[PDB]
């Protein structure tokens, strides 16, 4: 199309699609029940992202929100993606460490709150209030990060969890910043650059994260 | 009303309602925990369908989508039904065979993708792109069917699973065809006939499927 | 704002926010896995309510629905809250009594139906039909109440469950009445009083319920 961000949406669609196919093929033949869980979660994540990238590319997942006296292009489909994919990603971490159910519920619920309030902020027509939602969403993210560090095994489990926790902190923490400087927030970075940034983050957080996880012996039960 | 498809919506509402009441009464008194799971899942399915049929009958679950240069009546409430009822139905099959959690997640997630992309296709304003969504949704359905045949007990469990798997393949595979030839897709069959077809499919896939399942000794633990 | 109900929305936001913070601090340090489940569920409930109260206060969670020949202010965000918080509350009760999974699914599903049909009724443009949805929603509520009394331990578990079941029946049963007499239904009580009533009910059903639950020894495994 003639939205300059189309190229990043197209590459995102492609990389999510290819990552989905790769993980699908890779998990073919896996019989270990524990490993199956990780393959399922980890393949579902970019498959969902693929659909939502495509919806943005085709224009379905874009709406105009009036605020600051303009009609502002907001890609709402990102939140529909994140609503499902972010708890899934947290579930991969939580299963790695054999987290308590209470802890999993805390994580999933805080994540739901993070995404839902981010969506509310994204669609809010009173400019100043958009940042209230951003702050609440960010608080939920900080709670999530706190639990990953202070709320929790085989040495390979510890090692893989540590690496993935670090990837998670670094990549996830960038999202509120991009939103804040981008078209959803202060509008200091144009939508095409914002789209590029989220594409790099998303591909790393999904396909990159998944490559790290699915390469590890941590996803298998200890078997002779 | 004066929408000619009202009669099929009314009969669908009635048959789902009656099926719900029948399963409710039938599962009264069931104490076996395994059987309770099947009664719960299986009664919930037509209860949800009853609500969404009624919403279509009353006109709430209908919207107009512009495409191909017309205002096209799209019953969106079907997807709200299917979003919940189709994974529930898959859950009945998966519990019958004591499926791995990874496999259940794969099934539920692929199903979510099937329904969500079908909804996107149903609401998409660019005619040609509607069929892209249809294709992606169909791929998700084919993945689901593949898992039911290649991804998986007491002989009565095997026997009941086999029958229900066959019912599932035959009925579910008809949905993409009806959508394709109907008002959502190529518009070769009118909405009133499309509605009739989905009504027959839905009642069979829910109340018919449920009668088969709930009549079986497979839903009970092996007890003396 | 100049909506007279703003004061009740503001106090609701505050009390849910404070209740969230209190439960969060209170559950700090809890290591018992069973207790963690209850703290997680019970803190998530007012955290979600806090977000949805704030959304109503800020005006995001309000829409106008034409019916009875007027444009009627309907707070839809209540349903988005209840959709998540009501099954969570039922989950607290069900975990207390170690409910069968079938029973939990029945409860959660009936609750989903209660809330979804209440939302449909709230948004329905044909006045008389709003009450059809109300009736169906009420039937789902009555099913839920029936299960809590007829569908189900350590003496402290029994004692706490009994108290919380009674609180639940009394408070939950008031909701259909308020809706019926309020702006969503017959319009005999003005929106500002309706808002006050739901605020008192919600705070009691969430923060009050939670204080009772989290003060009990019932939420802990039996340990030496
Ligand atoms: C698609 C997959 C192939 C895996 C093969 C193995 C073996 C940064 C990404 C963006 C800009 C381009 C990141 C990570 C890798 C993503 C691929
Ligand atoms: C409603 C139930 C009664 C069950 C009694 C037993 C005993 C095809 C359906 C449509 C067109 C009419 C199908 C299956 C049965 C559905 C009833
Ligand atoms: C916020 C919490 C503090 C708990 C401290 C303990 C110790 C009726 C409510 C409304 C009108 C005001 C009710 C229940 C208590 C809610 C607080
Ligand atoms: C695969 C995609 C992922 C891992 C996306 C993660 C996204 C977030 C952590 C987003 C966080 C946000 C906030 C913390 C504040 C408001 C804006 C959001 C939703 C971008
Ligand atoms: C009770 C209702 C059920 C079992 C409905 C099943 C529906 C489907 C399998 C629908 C599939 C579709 C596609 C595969 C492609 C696009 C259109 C859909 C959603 C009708
Ligand atoms: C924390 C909030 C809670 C516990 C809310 C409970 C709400 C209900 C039990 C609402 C019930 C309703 C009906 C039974 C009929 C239609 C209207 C509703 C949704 C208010």
């Amino acid at each position: 199309t003639g939205r300059p961000e189309w190229i990043w949406l197209a590459l995102g669609t492609a990389l999510m699609g290819l990552g989905t196919l790769y993980f699908l093929v890779k998990g073919m033949g896996v019989s270990d029940p524990d490993a199956k869980k990780f393959y399922a979660i980890t393949t579902l994540v970019p498959a969902i992202a693929f659909t939502m990238y495509l919806s943005m590319l085709l224009g379905y997942g874009l709406t105009m929100v009036p605020f600051g006296g303009e009609q502002n292009p907001i890609y709402w489909a990102r939140y529909a993606d994140w609503l499902f994919t972010t708890p899934l990603l947290l579930l991969d971490l939580a299963l790695l460490v054999d987290a308590d159910q209470g802890t999993i519920l805390a994580l999933v619920g805080a994540d739901g709150i993070m995404i839902g309030t981010g969506l509310v902020g994204a669609l809010t027509k009173v400019y100043s209030y958009r940042f209230v939602w951003w702050a609440i969403s960010t608080a939920a993210m900080l709670y999530i990060l706190y639990v990953l560090f202070f709320g929790f095994m085989r040495p390979e489990v510890a090692s893989t969890f540590k690496v993935l926790r670090n990837v998670t902190v670094v990549l996830w923490s960038a999202y509120p910043v991009v939103w804040l400087i981008g078209s959803e927030g202060a509008g200091i970075v144009p939508l095409n650059i914002e789209t590029l940034l989220f594409m790099v983050l998303d591909v790393s957080a999904k396909v990159g994260f998944g490559l790290i996880l699915l390469r590890s012996r941590a996803i298998f039960g200890e078997a002779e």
